C-alpha cells in the first residue's frame, strides 16, 4: 500500500491547493464544458473534473487530476507556484518542509482510518476521533509546524495520537505571576497531573534539590524544554534562578490546537495549555476575568440560556517575569468538557462534520441516521445550537468570538447536537467600536487588551470565520445526502429570520450586523498564507432567499 | 551550592585571563611580590600568579579580585566585548558556550568529590576519560553550538551518560561503503546489537518492506533529532530513506564527542558518527593513509622498538546523490585500543597528566608513586614513548602528526607508560614540501588532499601542537612535585639528543627540523577562538635549559 497511498495523498493535496487558491482568485479556472475544468499556470496546465458550489469554491475530483503526463505531486505544484506567488528559494524550502510534514500526517491518517466506516468513526473515543481529524480545511499545508521534523511530529502532533509526560521546573515565587481563582490550589492542580505515586517521587526530588516554599512547580511541554528552554535559558539554569526537575506524572495527548493537551491517564476535568515557541503578560492574565464575564452573560441572558451554550473557563494561569520569559514560560489550565457533560453526552469538534470515511460517506450522515431525524430538522437543530448564540452575543453585547471548526465543540447524544461548548477567547475576542449599554459591565482590564473595531470588521468573524471557513465545507456533503446547498442555507436563514423576529427591540442592531447583504466583502490576498480593487462575492444567505 | 558556583567561576576566569594574556590580547602588569594586575576597559583584574617557562601565568584563582564586582565568567566576557570587537550576537553565542562549560565543570566537581589522585587512576578507563577537565587551551571547552542542558547531559562525556543509536535504511546505490578485509556488515551489526535486538531490528526491517537492496545506517540520536529528521524530511516522506528507530547497545561519548565507546558489550570497535554543529574525498581517502602508517610502524625498527600503534578504521561509509548527504550521513568504525593492549596494560589519554584531585594532588604523581621510579626516570620514559616516535616519523618520512592530549592514548602498566596509541588524524596531519624518497610510497589518493607545508612551519605542528598545548600544562604539576621546569625540559632534550646521536645519517634532516632553535615563531590570531601578522617570538625551553 506504499505507492497507492502516496499517490492518493498527493492527489488530495493538489486538489485542495488548486481549489482554495482558485477560490482566493490567485488564478481562475476556465470551464472546458462537461464538468471539466482547466487551470493554467506558467509552464503547466492542470485538467480535472469539478463542480462549483454555492460559495464559488470548486469541488475537485482528485482522481481526474492531470498535468500533461507529469506525475501528480504536491511538490511539483508548489514549484509551479514560485513565480505566481513570488517566493524566494528559502521561502520555497520552508513550504517544502511544511508540505512534506502534511503528507506524512495525511499518510498516518490514511493508515489509521483504514477499514473504518463513518459509523465506526463516530463511535471512537472522543479524544481519538479528534486526533483523526483531517486538520484545518483552508490552509494548504495544515500540518506544517516550523522546526518540527519527523520525530517531533510523531511524538507531539495530534494526527499521530501519541502521549507523553510533561517536564517540570522550579521557579522562585517572586519571579512568577499566578492568577489562580476560586477554590483551586497548587496541590489540587498537581493532583490533576500526578497520581499519588508520582507526586511523592516529585517531592523527593523537590527536597533533594533543597527547594522549599519559596519555589513553585512549573510544567513545560517536553518539546519546549528540549528545543527552547534548556538552551535559551541555560544561563538561568546554571545560575540557579531556575531548577530542572525532570519529567513526572500522567501522560498527555495533544489536541488540534497542539498547545492544549488532554490528560490520557486520568480523566480529571482540566486540560493544560503550554507554550510552544515556533514562530504579553497582560493578555495572558486577563482571560480568567474575560471567561468569568462571558459565563455571567450566558447564565443571565435568556436567549443564551435557552440555547444551552457553555463557556469553558480558565480557572488558573501563570507566567514568568524578569518579555521572553512571559511568552516562553507559563501555564494555563482550561476546563474540560466532561465537567459540564451529561452521562450519555459525547464531545466532538464541529470540524468532524467535514469528514468522510474511506468510501466517501460523510460522518454527518452517520449522525443523522442515528438521530432518527430527517436531514432538514437535524440541520435546523445544529443552526439553533451554534449560530444563534454567537450572532446574539454579537448583536446584543457587541462581542465577537472566533467560530472555527476546531474551537467549536458540540455535545452529542444519539446523533443529535445537544448544545455548543466554547473555549477559546483571549487574542481571539473582539469588540465593536460602538458603545453598547450592554457592554458597560465589561471590566476595563479586558477592554484594554481587546481590539475594538467597526461593525463591518466583526461580521467577518462570523461570515468568513464560521460560514466561509466551516459551513462551506459541510454543505457539499449534505448536497450528497439529498439536501442541496440552496436548501442548506435556506434553513440557516430561516433560523436567523425566526430568531430576529423574536427580538424586534434589536431591529437596529440587526441592520448594523446584517448577514443578508447581497455581497460579502473579501479579505485581500496580502501575502498568501499556505500554512496554519474592491472585490466581493455572492452571499448564499441572500442568494438562497430569491425566487 | 554557593561554594561550588564560586569555585567554578573563579577557575574559569583564571583560565580565560591567563590564556588571553599569553595570546597577548592584553598584558598583566607586575605589581611585585608575585602580584599581578590586568587592566581592561572599565575594570581592573588583580591576582597573585607565577609565570612559567613558556611565559604562561599560573594564577591562584582564590586571589582573584575585580573591584566590587563578584568574580563571574559572565562579567569577564562582557568586559572582553570591546577588546575582541564582538557583536551582540557573537556574545550571546559565547554566553551559551560559557554556561555550558560551567555546567560541565559543576558535574565534574560533583562526580570527583572525596576522590584522591590515587583513587582517580583506579577508575575504569572509560569513566576516567569522562571525568577529564577537557581541552586546556580554550576558554569554553564544553560549549557546543545549539546544545542545551538536556543535550549536554544526555550525550556529552563529562556527564558519562549512555544512549542507544538511531538507525536508518538507505539504498546501496546511494552509499559509498569501503569495508575491507574479513569484515562484513553482519559483523558490525553484531557489534552494535545483541541477538534479541538484532531480531527486533530485523522485524522492523521486514515491517517496512526492505530487502538486500537497502543497508542499515546508524545515526547519533542528537543528529537524528535535530538535523536529519528535519533537513531530510523530503527523503523520508518519499521513501528514499526509512527511519527504523533506536536499537541495540548503549554507547558512551569520548572527548571527541563524535566517537563513541560501546558500554553494553566491549567489542573492540568504536563508532564515529556525524554531529553537524557548525569534501567526501577527505573523509574517504584517509583510511588508505592509516593503513600506510601502520605499515611504516611495523617496518621501521625505531618505531617497532617504541611500540607505537596506529589505530585503524576498518570500515567507513557515507551517502551520495540527492554534498549535504556526505557530511551529515555516514559512519566510521575505529579500532578500540584494547585490540592492541596487553592484559596488564590499561589505557589513558595523555591529557590525564594535566589533572589534579580536589586537594591539588597531581594524578601524574600518583602514577609515579605506583611505578616505584624516581620522577626523572619516569619522565625520560614518557618522552621516549611520545616525542621520539612523532619526531622520527617527521624527520625520516616528512610526516607530521597532531599530538594533543585528547588524541594521544598511553598504554599504562603499573603506573609506567609503555607505548603510545594514535587515533584521530584524518585532517590534523601534514606533509613536507620537500620530496623525500621514503615518502614515494605514499598513495597519491592521500597525497593530493593532505596539505603540504614547509619545514619551518612543519615544526609548529610539533612544537605548538604538543609542547605548547600538552607539556605546557604538565610541567607545572612536576614543579609542584620537586622537578623544576628547567629540569623537566632538560630531560626531554636529552632523550632527543640521545635519540639523534643514534641516527647520524639524518643529521641534515635534524637541521631542517631543529627543535633547539633559541626562538619559536607564533602565528598571529586576529580571530581568537574561545571554543573547541605575528606575535613576539617566544623563548624555546629546550634552548633555555641548555645554558
Amino acid at each position: 500500500m506504499n505507492h497507492k497511498d502516496w499517490d492518493f495523498v498527493n492527489r488530495q493535496l493538489v486538489a485542495k491547493m488548486l481549489a482554495e487558491l482558485e477560490y482566493e482568485q490567485v488564478f481562475h479556472a476556465e470551464s472546458q464544458g462537461d464538468g471539466r475544468y482547466c487551470i493554467n499556470l506558467p509552464g503547466a496546465q492542470w485538467r480535472f473534473s469539478a463542480e462549483r458550489g454555492i460559495w464559488g469554491w470548486l469541488w475537485i475530483d482528485a482522481q481526474t487530476l492531470r498535468c500533461a503526463d507529469e506525475p501528480v505531486l504536491a511538490q511539483t505544484l508548489l514549484m509551479q507556484l514560485k513565480p505566481v506567488l513570488s517566493m524566494s528559494d528559502a521561502t520555497v524550502a520552508e513550504h517544502m518542509q511544511d508540505l512534506y510534514a502534511t503528507l506524512l500526517g495525511d499518510l498516518q491518517l490514511l493508515k489509521a482510518r483504514r477499514g473504518l466506516s463513518a459509523s465506526d468513526l463516530i463511535d471512537l473515543d472522543a479524544d481519538r476521533l479528534q486526533c483523526l481529524l483531517s486538520g484545518h480545511p483552508k490552509f494548504a499545508f495544515n500540518k506544517g509546524r516550523r522546526g518540527w521534523g519527523k520525530e517531533a511530529l510523531e511524538r507531539y502532533a495530534p494526527e499521530y495520537a501519541n502521549t507523553f509526560r510533561l517536564h517540570w521546573l522550579a521557579v522562585k515565587r517572586e519571579h512568577m505571576v499566578w492568577r489562580c481563582d476560586g477554590s483551586l490550589t497548587i496541590g489540587t492542580l498537581l493532583a490533576a497531573a500526578m497520581d499519588p505515586q508520582e507526586f511523592a517521587r516529585f517531592n523527593q526530588v523537590w527536597q533533594d534539590n533543597g527547594l522549599d516554599n519559596d519555589w513553585l512547580p512549573l510544567p513545560v511541554h517536553p518539546w519546549q524544554w528540549q528545543q527552547k528552554i534548556s538552551l535559551d535559558f541555560i544561563a538561568d539554569l546554571a545560575e540557579g534562578r531556575m531548577v530542572s526537575l525532570g519529567e513526572f506524572g500522567d501522560l498527555w495527548l495533544a489536541q488540534q490546537s497542539l498547545r492544549t493537551l488532554t490528560n490520557a491517564s486520568r480523566q480529571g476535568g482540566l486540560d493544560i495549555k503550554l507554550p510552544l515557541t515556533i514562530y504579553p503578560g497582560k493578555y495572558i492574565a486577563a482571560g480568567p476575568l474575560a471567561s468569568r464575564w462571558l459565563q455571567q452573560v450566558f447564565a443571565t441572558d435568556a436567549t443564551l440560556k435557552q440555547s444551552g451554550a457553555v463557556i469553558l473557563g480558565e480557572p488558573a494561569a501563570g507566567y514568568v517575569s524578569h518579555y521572553r520569559y512571559q511568552e516562553m514560560l507559563g501555564v494555563i489550565w482550561r476546563e474540560n468538557p466532561c465537567r459540564w457533560l451529561k452521562p450519555d453526552e459525547s464531545p466532538i469538534l464541529m470540524a468532524t462534520l467535514m469528514e468522510c470515511d474511506e468510501n466517501n460517506q460523510p460522518l454527518i450522515g452517520a449522525y443523522i441516521d442515528r438521530s432518527g431525524l430527517d436531514a432538514e430538522t437535524w440541520l435546523t437543530q445544529l443552526f439553533r445550537v451554534v449560530v444563534v448564540p454567537l450572532y446574539h452575543l454579537l448583536c446584543r453585547y457587541g462581542v465577537a468570538l472566533i467560530a472555527h471548526g476546531q474551537n467549536i465543540t458540540l455535545a452529542m447524544k444519539k446523533g443529535v447536537p445537544q448544545r455548543v461548548l466554547l473555549k477559546d477567547f483571549q487574542g481571539d475576542m473582539r469588540l465593536v467600536k460602538d458603545a453598547f449599554p450592554e457592554m458597560d459591565s465589561l471590566p476595563q482590564e479586558v477592554r484594554d487588551v481587546t481590539a475594538r473595531l467597526s461593525a463591518d470588521y466583526l461580521i467577518h468573524d462570523l461570515q468568513t470565520g464560521h460560514f466561509v471557513t466551516v459551513l462551506r465545507f459541510v454543505s457539499p456533503l449534505m448536497a450528497r445526502l439529498g439536501v442541496p446547498e440552496r436548501r442548506f442555507y435556506q434553513l440557516l436563514a430561516a433560523v436567523l429570520s425566526d430568531y430576529m423576529q423574536e427580538h424586534p427591540q434589536m431591529s437596529a442592531r440587526f441592520a448594523l450586523f446584517s448577514l443578508f447583504k447581497p455581497q460579502i466583502i473579501r479579505v485581500v490576498l496580502n501575502p498568501v498564507k499556505l500554512t496554519w480593487y474592491l472585490e466581493d462575492l455572492q452571499n448564499p444567505l441572500w442568494l438562497a432567499t430569491r425566487d
